[PDB]
């Protein structure tokens, strides 16, 4: 049941990410949190980031950055919440493959918005696994946006990697 | 006879594993499953697990979630059927081919999916060989997931792995 | 010389796929098949079997929907009087060649006219093989329709996998 | 709220860019460079200058020559006070979408002051980077200006350029 | 001192052609080929045809038959006289810019002229090759007519492909 | 030093090449080839012939046909003074990156010089490997030009194998 | 000298064939054919069936299906001439390489050219080994066509395969 | 204690090598050369230099020279200082992997540096066993750079064979 | 003194051998000819052969055909000048060794230029037993290549037994 209902909200929140609806893209988001919670399977959060991800893939497509950022909040509570590290690993190729589709596209927010919760991550986790992925993803985006020409993104890529490496 | 009944089995479940017709690959493998019934012999049950292996390994190709878990309930089937240790260590050899051309394709849900029944079968099992080889399989699946850099199937190994080794 | 009268033939067939010259392009298909006919071997076959692919690429590139239906039925009809398998392969292979090319161009009608050739194929062939060659092509079209954003074509190659899926 | 803030100044900016009210575009800029100040972030920095360009862009297609001036000016001091590289390529990235507005418009003034503050940002950054970045921006400007016939900013350009070249 | 002596001829034959100046645009052509001739280079030859192809599009933007015909002649001759492939090509490519230029402009002469000329290089080249290319001059020569709305000369090459298809 | 050195050298030449500033391109090609002959070493050598590919890389893409001139004379300068196979083959790889890089750009005078600089290290360096590897170049160059539609390249290439396998 | 002189004709015919020069190809394989001739010794036609080998290869790699042709003519005469076992064995060798290479470049027609050659020596040799060598060259091809999805070669491997077997 | 602390070492020193950071990686490597200073024993021997080979591999994968560089000295040094033939074989065998992994990758430096390190590790050593290992260091570089395609590579293998056939 | 002149002249030669330097392979052969023409003893006889065949070995494996003639050639040189049939059986049994060596490694020329130098020995001793021991070392490379699949060495064999059967 809950694939059929993570289907509904994933097709809502898509549709609500598509016309610049931030209330509505919330809203379904908050669901998609809590039907993971309610679950308690790894099959559930795991359909769960994937509803987030399709949202704010759309989103990053479109300038939707409220609504890839409200995503992507979604996307660490639930790796806060799981307890798990495959929903931390997760939830950062969520991160990495939102801030690719917003290298190719320009979005330049989104990408900021992508690697500061790659960043929060690597911070929260407090494992040098975490650390190690999140600077891989930040690798990733910046190769992307070399390869697009996004100087924007390439420097915010090296901003990212250089607090990771500073702070971490 | 039944080599050319498995035969119809098998086109008519591989064909609809790769156009997604989830209908159809059910009722074709619950007749293969049927056939390894009425048969009665190894031979027999051998045959029904090389179809539902190859029914399972091209939906594990396409994408077809349904097909793979719906192949990989009957092979549990006729392990629990067959009343043979060898039955239920092709079983598991197909749980592990399976689960290796998803873990080569990126097919996370089919890698999940797999080891699921490979747990299921040592759990169900109640022999300390089941459960060797069933950490056996888990092993494979990693080391193939390590070489093509899929880290969900990776993490899913790990986890199954760690439940056998708690629970078994 | 069959070389280069298919040659010359080739020459004629492609210039007139590029005018829109029915005519022409009908008499000279007409020429390679009677030069396979002629030639009584399979490398006459494969050597008109690629003009004629020549010729209905160069058409679907151009929306010259005659062409590419006179094209695929003369490769028709070089797989029914050649008496190979090999022919057979060889003329589906020309069938998803120019499939594929359409569906590039936005070409829907010379995407359902070499499906619709394939699954005539696959109907007179009686073969398993040749039904299963058959779903092949309709799924690299179905890919490549879906990687150009070309749904009319997506939405064909469904119906035309249905299709085989139920008659077949 | 410092983007509803970064809203107002905006809105005002604008509007007074459209009428040819200096004082006000001045005061406006003036604020979003305090924000900027007060905030302490590279997003504030971000936001700011994407205003400074919104009004610099609004200016230049009014022949608000002022405006352009006063708007470059305060992207020149967002560079010099924000402290990062990033900082200064995007208020290079600024004058460029400028300059290219102006040179589609026929505003000579506009290209000119968008041209010499590049010059100044690649005269004060004291990095080859920021000089290589700055002929860049000069050659999309003549590249612009080639395609619309505006011989003025093609020969500003090239002013620009063999200033460049001859004193960086 | 080619490239300079081939320059001056440019600059004086494109001001006679801006001027209606039959009588110089002719001897400065003459001077191009006796160029091309002299050196015995095909960096001479390539050259040349950029001059003879620069003055020929200035001629077809301001209505100047005679000055399209007259470069269109020496393009003819140069690849008549070279004794390349190569030539033939370039000479190709110069009548298809030209009866580009033509069609964008309202030129219909000057687009008679160029597929003229494309016809007489097939008809003398004698290479299949020299055929297909000129077809595919016009072809894109339609398209631009077609794109631009210039029915004279989409129906000048229809006229012109038809010939070519039934007189190559 | 040196790499600094060639840093500096690197950076005034590729603004050189951008800005059709063949006089000081020149000068500082020059200079790279006499930071090669004074460091005496291999490494040194590597360096001089990637600044000289960067330099040429940036003239081909912007036309600039003088500069990829100079700079492919001072890459056969340094194959002939180094002494060297490793450094002969280094140069033909220059001159191969060149060559791909112009023919993407539809810059056929950059494409003849380029293989006339492979033809004429084939024919200085009186090694069979020398003659193997300009062929070699030259297919690159076909391959890389019939993937673009540069016509004039694929026959340039034609012209030049012809003329090592004529003379070599 | 014979080992340098069959050097020279390597060298000429490898590059004749990565050009398509049929002419030269032919010639420089007869005089390799000559001097294992003239030689009279098996080292000499070991060398030279090296070289045909080393050229069909590079042949096939290139799709230049007359040099592949020439070559193994040129092969199947030295195992004509030889009078020794040794010499066919060695033959058919090259012929294995050849299509194999083939098989991987997708170069259908010198699949067929390799096996119609494989077929002419066991049918000229009347040996039952030759006959046996023969069906394993196809299997090898076979193998090699299966592994790559080259449905051509695999099919034209089995009629060849059915032609030995019925025929031989 | 070590383990861990050179598990510390690692972690920062890979970071660094996959950001540029020539600092840090230079300052990381220092402390894992104290560490095995300050153990005395061999295990810490090879765990530093297992340390220095997993950040030379990433930084020859990521194009960092500098990491490459100060990498291999360390291991040098690490060879110098512990007086034993087992820390000189296993630092040529860091030396081997990274050269391999550069080669794989294109990194003609890392290739350079390197075999340079063999090289010394061979004339400081004093022995005939290290020359004999520095030359099987070297051709397993030349194979695998042959097998990539890698030709600076194959050249600057054969550059330091011969110089270590010449002077050791 | 003699074995450590062997043990530097075989260092030499292997290293020599390793990297196709023909002629430093044939000086230092050379060179052990002349220490066991020097010394006059069996030992410094059996020392050199030795020597000779860890060269001829090496060079077995690596492909060095010039390498395995000149080391079989010394071979043979010392087996004529040492007057003893200790001597000609400890050469006939170095000629095994490489023989066998390079049938593993697919090195058929060693095979051939092993199996001439063992005819040869045979040819030129006139002794019985040197004829069986000559058919003893044709047997075990015969055996060797069957065991490898080496079908080149295997005829070969058959060859040499032929004519030492025929001619003896």
């Amino acid at each position: 049941d809950e694939r059929r209902e993570l289907e509904k909200v994933a097709v809502k929140a898509i549709m609500a990410a598509m016309l610049g609806n931030t209330d509505e893209v919330r809203e379904q988001l908050q669901r998609a949190l809590e039907i993971a919670r309610e679950s308690g399977t790894l099959l559930a959060v795991v359909l769960a980031l994937e509803v987030v991800a399709r949202v704010a893939i759309e989103a990053a497509r479109k300038g939707n950055t409220d609504a890839v950022r409200e995503a992507l909040e979604v996307a660490l509570e639930i790796a806060r919440e799981s307890g798990t590290k495959v929903a931390v690993v997760l939830a950062l190729e969520v991160v990495a493959r939102v801030a690719i589709e917003a290298a190719r596209r320009g979005n330049v927010l989104a990408v900021i918005l992508a690697l500061e919760v790659a960043l929060e991550i690597a911070r929260e986790s407090g494992t040098e696994e975490a650390a190690l992925l999140a600077v891989e993803v930040v690798v990733r985006v910046s190769d992307e946006a070399k390869k697009q020409g996004n100087a924007v993104a390439v420097a915010v890529a090296e901003q990212v990697a250089k607090k990771i490496l500073e702070e971490s």
